[PDB]
C-alpha cells in the first residue's frame, strides 16, 4: 500500500495527501522523501507539497525535525545582490501569505537599491534591471510554497492567457470585481482559497508600468517559468 503511494511521488499531490493522513508510516516515507531531493536544484513542485504538508501538520516533532534538517527551506535563498530571504521563507512556510506579501515588497525596494529602499516604491526602469536570480528565488518560494498557486510567474502565465491585456487580468487573480478594486488590505485573500495567481501584490496606486516591466523580464523564459 505505502510502498505504491511512494511510487506515485514521481496525481503526486493525492499521494502526498494520503500519505500525511497515515501516522508514521506515511510521514516517514515523505521525510524520507526530502532527504532525496533537498536542497533543490531546480523547482519541483511535489517536493514543495511534500514540505508544506508535513509543516502543515503541526506536529512538534515534524516541525523540529524539517527545521532542523532544512533551517532554511528547501530552495537554496540566492542572491545576487546578498540578500537575505530568509524571513520571506519562514512566512511562506508558516502559510502567513500576508507578512510574505509585506516582505516580498520591501525586499523588491531592497533589490532595486537605496533610492527605492528610501521612496519605498518602484520605478519601471528598476524592475527592468532587477537580476534574474533573485526575482527567481523570490517566485520559486512563493510558488512551491503555495501548491503553484502564487507567484509572478503564474501571474505572468494569466497574462499571457489574456492577451496581455491587463483589465482582463485583474478579475482572474482577483485585484478588481467589476469596476471596483478590491481594497487593501481587508478586501485580499491571505490563503490558498484566493484565486490562481492573487499573489504577490503589485500595487496599481502608481499605473502598471512596474507590473508590465515585472512580467516582461527575461527570468521567466531565462528560468523555464
Amino acid at each position: 500500500n505505502l510502498t505504491e503511494l511512494s511510487q506515485q511521488l514521481h496525481k503526486q499531490l493525492t499521494a502526498i495527501a494520503a500519505l500525511a493522513e497515515m501516522g508514521e508510516g506515511g510521514q516517514g516515507i515523505l521525510l524520507d522523501y526530502l532527504a532525496k531531493n533537498v536542497p533543490l536544484e531546480k523547482p519541483v513542485l511535489a517536493v514543495g507539497n511534500v514540505y508544506q504538508t508535513l509543516r502543515n501538520l503541526e506536529q512538534e516533532t515534524i516541525t523540529t525535525q524539517l527545521q532542523r534538517n532544512y533551517p532554511t527551506g528547501i530552495f537554496p535563498l540566492q542572491s545576487a545582490q546578498g540578500i537575505d530571504y530568509l524571513p520571506l521563507q519562514e512566512a511562506l512556510g508558516s502559510q502567513d501569505f500576508e507578512t510574505a506579501d509585506e516582505i516580498t515588497r520591501d525586499k523588491l525596494c531592497e533589490l532595486a537599491g537605496p533610492g527605492a529602499s528610501q521612496r519605498q516604491w518602484l520605478y519601471f526602469t528598476e524592475v527592468e534591471k532587477f537580476p534574474a536570480l533573485d526575482l527567481h528565488t523570490i517566485n520559486a518560494l512563493w510558488w512551491l510554497h503555495s501548491n503553484g498557486n502564487f507567484g509572478f510567474s503564474v501571474q505572468r502565465r494569466l497574462w499571457l492567457a489574456s492577451g496581455k491585456e491587463f483589465t482582463k487580468l485583474w478579475p482572474k487573480i482577483g485585484w478588481k470585481s467589476g469596476n471596483v478594486w478590491t481594497r487593501w488590505p481587508k478586501g485580499f485573500t491571505w490563503d490558498l482559497s484566493a484565486p490562481q495567481g492573487h499573489l504577490p501584490l503589485l500595487n496599481q496606486l502608481r499605473g502598471v508600468r512596474v507590473a508590465e516591466s515585472l512580467y516582461r523580464h527575461p527570468v521567466w523564459s531565462q528560468y523555464g517559468w
